[PDB]
């Protein structure tokens, strides 16, 4: 997974964007989400997303599903260094435990478990 976002800023302009957010906005985390790139499901608008620390996983994956307009049957999976993270956790844990050297915390989405099912050849 390489994501557009780091593509498109430069690491130190990451990190002072990162820094600064997470001083102006103790309650809250910096989250960059974007499409795993051989998922088969819809597109973001934005990429980068100013979330409460208190917000659940659950929670997130709620406001992002509606985003992208899927219906409830329709599956979606979030993967943080290609971990699922649980919907019990908060966004802030998962952003101290996990978030890189810029100040972001990076997830992937897709419609996919890779861990669920077992690919023959």
């Amino acid at each position: 997974m390489k994501f557009q976002y780091k593509e498109e800023h430069a690491f130190e302009k990451r990190r002072a964007e990162g820094d600064k957010i997470r001083r102006k906005y103790p309650d809250r985390v910096p989250v960059i989400v974007e499409k795993a790139p051989k998922a088969r499901i819809g597109d973001l608008d934005k990429k980068k997303y100013l979330v409460p620390s208190d917000l659940t996983v659950g929670q997130f994956y709620f406001l992002i599903r509606k985003r992208i307009h899927l219906r409830p049957e329709d599956a979606l999976f979030f993967f943080v260094n290609n971990v699922i993270p649980p919907t019990s956790a908060t966004m802030g844990s998962l952003y101290q435990e996990h978030h890189e050297e810029d100040y972001f915390l990076y997830i992937a989405y897709s419609d996919e478990n890779v861990y669920g099912m077992a690919k023959i050849n």
